[PDB]
């Protein structure tokens, strides 16, 4: 029952180590990460899956200074996603997309293909060229994703939380994730709660419909 | 299982009108909005919900002339959730969420409520006055909410599809919540589609994970 995960999911405040994902599990992420929808099916986004102790260290070193408390979560789950955006949309990336829906058969002609990547454009254009809002355009699909993912994985039984609290400078360096074209938004973390986790046990808490949400 | 839902789940081209939510399912996409994360628990939005032919032909002029195909969507599907973010995060609504996790039980104690407020409030500031970048951050929170609410949808049974093909201006003015403090950002209908539905049977089409995805 997907309301009962989204009633029961929480975000996690400590992992037990020793518990890892399986290998079938650690597959499924993947392919949580892959398949969100995102505008124009543009998928502007790149990921980091670190499973080993050296790989965790390495995005660790982001939670320094003022996010020290997120260091435990990075090293201690059983895999780290590093969600990453495009930092501007090239041309070259619309063409990748267009001739992948190519090769997975969603044109019947040479006309459908082309009528598609002429609305992609257009759409990118009037971000990057006009609103000159591509950039922020790009993070709302990553901020999609992480959505998308933190259902599902809690719908796998896997636990996870997702991390603003991080230094993306010292994430990006550590990665060379500019000179590729990349920044990292959100660190998630993902595994399985310990006992120490003080957040599995608490009442969720939101805001009532009423102030939230009008009906018409 | 949730993989399988990924897998099928699409962005559905045209819907059946005769196809209404149960009033049960009417209630549970309401909980998917209520319960999505938020960085902070900032929860920074307000949703609209149209379920009515008047209603969902106001939010339906937002498409009218520029978004015509997005219109008859809007039209069609038995339930159209206009996602909003706030356009400031006010102090008032620090407030109000920090209170609403007192009443509900999460501080053991005034010292404990007050550092969780003192937290929310420096990251909100620190986005305010040094990022510049308070909206975006709060835009990001609605898409994230999108994202879960896509998945969720599409594990009860129901269709959908997420829309940033309409004239934001327009759908702001008519529900006047400029004034609010509200902007809207993805407008989606949800529903059954039907057999004009072009895209329930193409093949999904993803980029490899060679491309995006990097394990450490
Ligand atoms: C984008 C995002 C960033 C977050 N950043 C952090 C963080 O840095 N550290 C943390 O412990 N929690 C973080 N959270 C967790 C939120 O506090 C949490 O989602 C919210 O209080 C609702 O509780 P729940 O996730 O248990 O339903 C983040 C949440 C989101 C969605
Ligand atoms: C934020 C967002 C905005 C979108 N806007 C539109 C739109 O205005 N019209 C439309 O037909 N499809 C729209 N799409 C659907 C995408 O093209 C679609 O998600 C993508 O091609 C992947 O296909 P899928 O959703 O079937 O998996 C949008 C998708 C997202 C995530």
């Amino acid at each position: 029952d997907i309301i009962s995960v989204a009633l029961k999911r929480h975000s996690t405040k400590a992992f037990d180590a020793s518990k890892k994902l399986t290998p079938e599990q650690a597959e499924q992420i993947k392919t949580l990460l892959q398949y969100s929808p995102s505008s124009q099916n543009s998928q502007p986004w790149h990921f980091i899956v670190a499973s080993t102790e050296e790989g965790k260290a390495r995005v660790a070193k982001s939670a320094a200074g003022n996010y020290v408390f997120s260091e435990r979560k990075m090293l201690d789950a059983s895999h780290v996603v590093v969600f990453c955006a495009k930092t501007a949309m090239d041309d070259v990336w619309l063409k990748l997309v267009v001739d992948q829906e190519d090769a997975d058969g969603r044109f019947a002609t040479p006309e459908a293909k082309a009528a598609n990547d002429k609305g992609r454009k257009f759409t990118a254009d009037m971000h990057r060229k006009d609103l000159h809002d591509d950039a922020e355009w790009m993070a709302k699909q990553v901020y999609l994703n992480v959505g998308n993912f933190l259902l599902g994985v809690a719908a796998l039984g896997l636990d996870a939380v997702p991390i603003e609290g991080f230094d993306a400078a010292i994430l990006d360096a550590e990665f060379g994730l500019k000179e590729k074209g990349y920044t990292s938004l959100v660190v998630v973390p993902v595994g399985h709660h310990s006992v120490e986790d003080f957040n599995a046990t608490l009442p969720k808490s939101r805001l009532p419909q009423n102030i939230t949400l009008t009906e018409v």
